[PDB]
């Protein structure tokens, strides 16, 4: 090990670290967003707190939240095409990102 | 020789939907897009099928879904599958056109 | 894998708890202490997050509670479980509040 | 064994004995405060002499007074918070001290 | 049972509720 490799394995662990925290921060935001969704466009009895009452995991609470504004928003044509069948009951992830993104769309549009 | 006649299947499938993006395109955007002139300024016919989608997508599809499902503002580099998600979502929205 | 995802599940977890924190925070004590002026002069998100807790211990839970369960005065350095017992103390003083 | 050996020995075996003697201190001093909050703040049938007729160890009475007054004081709420639990019968020990001393704040700003 | 099981479960037992009420009108 010389001074290269220290200073290569240095900069990879520092650069590392950072990538860490750049995704802690993407975490939050995400957490805000679905925040002031649920809060703005979805019922109160889809809160976090009821729901965790209920005994959900947080990540299921994301996820049935964003499957419940894609129905409220996005119409079922669109749902049928883009993530090709009707049903959102199994399509949570990046297909469910895009959804929610066209959510997003729908309600800047529909304002 | 059954490999060839599945060759053939496909070749039928992408000429057919060569064919339609064609037809829809021509009474959609404009004469200037026409497969001889686009041949003749010297594209190939992938090529001219991909400028025209992309066109397509710049006329029905909305701007944000472009920024948003795509990601990207710009449909200059975006084809693949998500080419493929813009051009259904234009096929709705001139359906519902 | 399942080793990433149940340490996702913890940074989910503490992302959680960092947005409580923060949005309660925000509404208590003050601007001059949000994410962003506090990364600006230089701070790590994990001593950005101690030092919200301990100036909410410093609002909430009195001070002789500090010297008695905690053992000293100035929170500057008490950093840990007491310092989860000092916050859970301040939540309880926030709600009866 | 040389001479710096024979003076370490023998500054260890004074500094054990000094600290023996702060420790007999601090227990005495630990005796008078329980005698003195049974006396003030709980009533006479929690007496040392009753409870010692009982059959009742010396720490067996201080950690029952130590509990009666958490209860007394001390609201349920910051018991389930700091104990973690509402029961205080197997909480003897260094929570029953963060306990005994949030206790004695009450008791302070009560006046 | 997930969330939209429990939705739709209280959806129909609000329903047959107001349906039973219609019914007593």
């Amino acid at each position: 090990l010389s001074i290269n490799e220290r200073i290569t394995k240095e900069l990879a662990e520092v650069e590392e670290r950072e990538r860490i925290e750049k995704q802690l921060l993407l975490e939050a935001e995400r957490i805000n967003e679905i925040d002031t969704l649920a809060k703005a466009h979805l019922s109160n009895h889809f809160n976090k707190e009821v729901l965790l009452a209920k005994g959900y995991t947080l990540k299921d609470i994301m996820q049935a939240q964003r499957r419940e504004l894609v129905r409220k928003f996005v119409p079922i044509e669109q749902i049928k095409a883009i993530a090709k069948v009707s049903d959102i009951s199994h399509i949570d992830g990046e297909i469910l990102e895009q959804l929610v993104s066209l959510a997003k769309v729908n309600i800047k549009l529909r304002k």
